C-alpha cells in the first residue's frame, strides 16, 4: 500500500518540522476553493482531513494566519500545514457527522432530536464564538453544516473557517458573506459595518431550526426571506432599522405560537434573545451559555442518553472568559470548583 | 356546485365594474403574500388562476398599478380585480398556465436528456419579446426564474408572472439590493449595488439560457461568496474598471466559452451567452437586440414547425411600443413572410 510523507509545521506552537505520514487517500469534499481528503496517520491509524488549496504568494493564506492562532476544544484544530504540488494542505482534525445530517435524519421521520441534544450542540457551538470573538474573529458562515459532531461522545466542533476575518471597528466588510437562511437582516440590508453579532443570530436560526424541524427564515430571495422574519418579528421600527442600516406592517407574532406544544419555555426565550433586529441588543456568545435554557448542563448528576457523561463544558480559559469575566460564577458550577 | 359571483373591474379595459361568476375552486400555490386559487369562469369556461393577498388599505397596491398597465401575449394577464372579505383582501384573476420551464427543464435532467434547442430558442425568445415590453415602460421584474416562466405544453407559449418584485426604476434613484433569486442575481446585485438598471433582468434570463443548455444552474451556491467564485470561474477576475461599474480578489482567469457548454452545443448559443453574461451591465444586450440575435434565426424561417407538428406561437406580432428602444431592430425582428 501506498504512503505518503511529508515536513509540516505544527498548526500552533513552536515552529518546529515534523515528518508526517499517511495512507489511504480519499476525497470526500470539493468545496470551491479546493478539495477535503480523509486521510489515515501511519503510526497513530488515526484520520484527518486534509484540506487542499492553491495558494499565490501575491498574499500570505487569511484562514491559515487565523487557525495558527486558535486552539479550543469545540474547534476543528489545524494540527498540522505544508506546501506541495504551489498547493497550501492543512491537516485538520476529522469529525464524521453534522448537525445538518442529524437534524435532516429526524426531520423526514416526523420527529424532532430530543431537547438534551439540542443543549449540548447549541452550548458548544456558543463556546467556540466566545473564543474567536474574543480574538475580533469573526465567522461569518455558521449554519448546520460547518457544525461537526462526533455521535458517540457528543462533542461538536465549528469547521471551515475560509469567510472568517477580524472585524476592526471604522473598517469596510463585504455583504455578501454567510448562507441563505443563516444571514442576519442587517446583511440582507446590505450593511458593511456590522459586528461578530451576525454569527449570533446565525446560531439562532440553528437553534430555531432544531426545535421546530425545519429552518425557521427560509426564502430563495432577500425579499422572502424578510417577509419571513417580519411575520415571526414584526415590522421593526425605524429605529431598528437605523441600527442595522443600509415595508408592509405586521404586528408582533407571539414567539410561543412559533413552536409546538410542548416546546420548553426557556428555549423560546433564549430564541428571542438571540433574534433580534438590534444587533447591539442580542446576547453575546458568553451570555448565551449562561442561559438558563442550558441549566440542565450544568447538573452534577446529567448523563448523555447511551448512558457515558457529558464531554468537557466547563473548562473555560481567561482567554473564552475575557468579555465579561464575572459570568464565571455562572459558567462553572460547584461541583466543578471542588476537589 | 359552489357558484361565486363578484363584481369585478377589467383588468385594462375603463373602470366599469361587472358581474363574474366562477366555479370550481382550489388552492394551488401559496404565493408569499397570500393564496393562488385555480379556477373556471361560469360563462366562458375557461380557467384562471386567482391570487389573493391582504391589502394594507392607506396605500395603493404597487403590483397592482404595474399590472393595470399591461397587455402582451407573453405575460399572464390581469383579466379582473377585486376586493373581498375583519380585514380587506385584493383578489387578481389572472390568465391560469398549467406548466413551466422549471419543471419541463427537471423532466429532461433527471432523464438525462437535453431540451431540443428548438425549445430553447422558442422559450428564451418568448421571454426575451416580454422583458422589451415591460422595460419599456421603465419597468423592471427584479425575480426572472424558470418558475416565473409559465409554459403551455401544446401551444408552446411561455408567458411571464409574479409582479410582486416589479418597480419602475427612476434613475437617480436607489432601489433595495436584496431582490431576485439566488443563482439569477446579477453581480451588482450581491455586490449590494442600489443604482442598478433594468438589464439585472437580462443578466437572469443569460442564467436561464445557460441552465437550458447545460442542464442545470450555471452559477450556484448558497452564499454570495460562493456565488461570485462559481460567476469568476467563468468569466475570470473582474477588472477594477469593471468592479467600478457594478459597485464602490481571487486572481483567476477567464475559462472558454466553448468548453462550459457540452460539445454539441450550437456556437450561436454560445455567442448569445456570452453577450448577456457580462460584468459591465452597459455592454449586455437589451431584450430587443437579444431576440434579434442569430441564435433565433432559425425562428424565423417561415418552414418552422413544433415537434408535435403545430405552429409556433405569435412571434412577430410587435407594437410600436415594443419596439420603442430600437426601431430600425424591425428589419430583422418581423421576417419576409410575416404578415
Amino acid at each position: 500500500s501506498k504512503v505518503t510523507t511529508v515536513v509540516a509545521t505544527p498548526g500552533q506552537g513552536p515552529d518546529r518540522p515534523q515528518e508526517v505520514s499517511y495512507t489511504d487517500t480519499k476525497v470526500i469534499g470539493n468545496g470551491s476553493f479546493g478539495v477535503v481528503y480523509q486521510a489515515k496517520l501511519c503510526d497513530s491509524g488515526e484520520l484527518v482531513a486534509i484540506k487542499k488549496v492553491l495558494q499565490d504568494k501575491r498574499f500570505k493564506n487569511r484562514e491559515l494566519q487565523i487557525m495558527r492562532k486558535l486552539d479550543h476544544c469545540n474547534i476543528v484544530r489545524l494540527r498540522y500545514f505544508f506546501y506541495s504540488s504551489v498547493y497550501l494542505n492543512l491537516v485538520l482534525d476529522y469529525v464524521p457527522e453534522t448537525v445538518y445530517r442529524v437534524a435532516r435524519h429526524y426531520s423526514r421521520a416526523k420527529q424532532t432530536l430530543p431537547v438534551i441534544y439540542v443543549k449540548l450542540y447549541m452550548y458548544q457551538l456558543f463556546r467556540s464564538l466566545a473564543y474567536i470573538h474574543s480574538f475580533g474573529i469573526c465567522h461569518r458562515d455558521i449554519k448546520p453544516q460547518n457544525l461537526l459532531l462526533d455521535p458517540d461522545t457528543a462533542v461538536l466542533k465549528l469547521c471551515d473557517f475560509g469567510s472568517a476575518k477580524q472585524l476592526v471597528r471604522g473598517e469596510p466588510n463585504v455583504s455578501y458573506i454567510c448562507s441563505r437562511y443563516y444571514r442576519a437582516p442587517e446583511l440582507i440590508f446590505g450593511a458593511t459595518d456590522y459586528t461578530s453579532s451576525i454569527d449570533v443570530w446565525s446560531a439562532g436560526c440553528v437553534l430555531a431550526e432544531l426545535l421546530l424541524g425545519q429552518p425557521i427564515f427560509p426564502g430563495d430571495s432577500g425579499v422572502d426571506q424578510l417577509v419571513e422574519i417580519i411575520k415571526v418579528l414584526g415590522t421593526p421600527t425605524r429605529e431598528q432599522i437605523r441600527e442595522m442600516n443600509p415595508f408592509p406592517q405586521i404586528k408582533a407574532h407571539p414567539w410561543t405560537k412559533v413552536f409546538r406544544p410542548r416546546t420548553p419555555p426557556e428555549a423560546i426565550a433564549l430564541c428571542s434573545r438571540l433574534l433580534e433586529y438590534t444587533p447591539t441588543a442580542r446576547l453575546t456568545p458568553l451570555e448565551a451559555c449562561a442561559h438558563s435554557f442550558f441549566d440542565e448542563l450544568r447538573d452534577p448528576n446529567v448523563k448523555l442518553p447511551n448512558g457515558r457523561d457529558t464531554p468537557a463544558l466547563f473548562n473555560f480559559t481567561t482567554q473564552e472568559l475575557s468579555s465579561n469575566p464575572p459570568l464565571a460564577t455562572i459558567l462553572i458550577p460547584p461541583h466543578a470548583r471542588i476537589q
